[PDB]
């Protein structure tokens, strides 16, 4: 029973990744990571060999989302009050006068000592890439404490409020300036800055801004919500409408000597890589790869799509740049044979098969850059585009996926001879989540009864000694696995009460910064990420 199952995880998260480190008076915080089968919680490793237990609030924000969501299905308020009690300690203990919380890829809190850690010597700074945490429940809990973050996020990652040029980190401890008070005047496409305005941050940016407007009516967020999107919108291509990833380029303070040496001080990382034999257009944000097209036609997509129904007639806009992009995105780099995207530039080039011919950014000299299968986070994104657009285009994406990932036949229309694979082992929460959005718009029963065979695999083979992994053999389970919020999303769809669990905009955490290694050496560039994939007998590789 999917319920009593998530039921029955939480309560084992609760135990397991709990504070252990203060007698009978511990904090409300959890370890992101806990080994199911012993329950020893995953500890990151300072320079001298101190060893802090990794509790990063931004690494928790499905995790909140589950529990929420838990309390709303089963009627038992004990994991909204937990969850409620974990953001009230942030706000109490671990947010600074600006507002920023310590979280994020540069900061968490040791469970151990429960004092703030910079594992990264030189960027103890703030940086949220695709995270969307759940400011839902924040607000409920502290409006003030809430929209003092948000502002002060902004405040901090908008390096320059006339051109808009932003950044994907920002320093603690600044005074507040004119915020959404400073005049504004828009620069053409690829403008040159120091800060990189990577969508990923961007995301964060835009969605948090939008969440402020939405709980609070201040609409001096919502308008910088609003050009924010449009920065990335405005630099797209004008013939193919690909692109971007940002909307900046790197303003070049030195001249390069050395393809391997990336550092943005020496100009546009694409235009060194590849200017050479693709010209002016080679930029980074123009680049149209692996990675940087999930964060573009997936993360930037979920969150936009949303927005753009929240806002109702003045979000018309934000939904027609958010379906013409992966419109875009579909006509020129989507290969329904193999269920494939070509590697492209946004003014159309096709760099499939690609050898890069010198060291840089985006590869080491002899790398080739090769189509890549579509994954079901783009299943997600473009059956919530068809949604509001039922545009065969986007249905054959949608179609080609499910079919590439084992799902069968969602048919050549919705609901039109439909022939979905009813045996499948496929287990991955993000099918269950796109099967769940193919069957609300389309209301096609046999949508929903292949995500229930998708839950139950997931039971099957992914919940496992009490906790849910990838594999049987990872030696960590991460507390904010997605597994558990599908099984909530499919059970709130069976009962009749999709509004109890939180949309799904594929947000997630991670720590990133110099780790020791067993000889003592450091490890730089380290991420949780890289340990959540360790199998047994597993060590991290330099
Ligand atoms: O595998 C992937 O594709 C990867 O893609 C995303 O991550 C990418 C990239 O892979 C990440 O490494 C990271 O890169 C950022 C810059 O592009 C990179 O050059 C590096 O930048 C550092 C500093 O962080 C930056 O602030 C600059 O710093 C200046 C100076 O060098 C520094 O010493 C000084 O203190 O401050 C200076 C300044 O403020 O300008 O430039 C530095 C440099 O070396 O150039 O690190 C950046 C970073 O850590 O953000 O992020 C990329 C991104 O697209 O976000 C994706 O996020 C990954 O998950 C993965 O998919």
């Amino acid at each position: 029973d999917r319920l009593t199952v998530v039921k029955q995880y939480v309560d084992n998260v609760l135990n397991k990744a709990s504070d252990t480190y203060h007698g009978d008076k511990p904090s409300p915080l959890l370890a992101d990571g806990v080994d199911p089968r012993t329950g020893q919680q995953l500890e990151w490793i300072f320079p001298d060999g101190r060893r802090a237990v990794l509790s990063n609030f931004s690494a928790q924000q499905n995790l909140m989302r589950v529990m929420s969501g838990l309390s709303q299905l089963s009627g038992d308020p004990r994991y909204q009050k937990r969850a409620e009690d974990i953001v009230r300690y942030h706000f109490q203990n671990y947010q600074d006068p600006s507002g920023l919380l310590y979280w994020g890829g540069h900061r968490f809190v040791d469970l151990k000592t429960l004092q703030p850690e910079g594992p990264s010597e030189k960027e103890r700074v703030h940086e949220l890439k695709n995270a969307y945490p759940y400011y839902d429940l924040m607000f409920s809990v502290d409006s003030d404490a809430t929209a003092r973050f948000i502002r002060g996020f902004w405040n901090a990652h908008v390096y320059d409020w006339r051109i808009l040029e932003t950044s994907k980190h920002g320093e603690y401890g600044k005074p507040m300036g004119a915020l959404w008070e400073s005049k504004f005047e828009q620069q053409p496409p690829f403008f040159a800055t120091k800060g990189l305005s990577f969508l990923n941050a961007g995301n964060d940016l835009i969605y948090s801004a939008s969440l402020l407007y939405q709980h609070q009516q201040d609409q001096g967020a919502l308008t910088w919500a609003k050009r924010l999107a449009d920065q990335y919108v405005l630099p797209r291509d004008a013939k193919t409408g690909l692109g971007v990833y940002q909307f900046t380029q790197a303003l070049k303070r030195e001249e390069p000597t050395d393809d391997a040496d990336t550092h943005s001080k020496f100009g546009d990382r694409a235009q060194r890589q590849f200017g050479p034999e693709f010209g002016p257009a080679a930029l980074e944000g123009n680049m149209m790869l692996k990675g940087r097209t999930s964060t573009l036609y997936s993360e930037n997509a979920l969150m936009q799509l949303q927005l753009g129904k929240d806002l109702g007639p003045q979000g018309q806009d934000l939904l027609k740049w958010t379906v013409d992009g992966l419109k875009a995105f579909a006509k020129y780099a989507y290969n329904d044979q193999d269920n494939t995207f070509r590697p492209m530039i946004a003014n159309g080039q096709d760099l499939s098969n690609y050898t890069l011919p010198r060291d840089g950014y985006y590869g080491k000299k002899g790398t080739v850059l090769k189509p890549y299968k579509a994954g079901n986070e783009f299943l997600i994104s473009y059956a919530r585009a068809y949604a509001i657009d039922n545009d065969p285009l986007l249905w054959k994406v949608a179609r080609g996926i499910a079919n590439d990932q084992g799902l069968g036949d969602i048919g050549t229309a919705p609901g039109k001879e439909v022939k979905v694979n009813m045996d499948t082992t496929n287990s991955d929460p993000y099918a269950l989540f796109a099967l769940l959005d193919l069957y609300h718009a389309s209301q096609v029963a046999d949508y929903r009864k292949l995500a229930e065979k998708i839950g139950d695999n997931i039971i099957k083979t992914r919940y496992i000694d009490g906790f849910f992994m990838a594999s049987p053999d990872r030696q960590y389970a991460d507390v904010d696995a997605i597994e558990p919020y599908a099984l909530l999303a499919l059970e709130a769809s069976l009962r009749n009460k999709p509004q109890a669990v939180a949309p799904f905009l594929n947000g997630a955490g991670f720590t990133e910064g110099a780790y020791r290694m067993d000889d003592g050496s450091a490890r730089v560039s380290t991420r949780d990420n890289e340990l959540f994939l360790l199998n047994v007998g597993e060590k991290l590789q330099p």
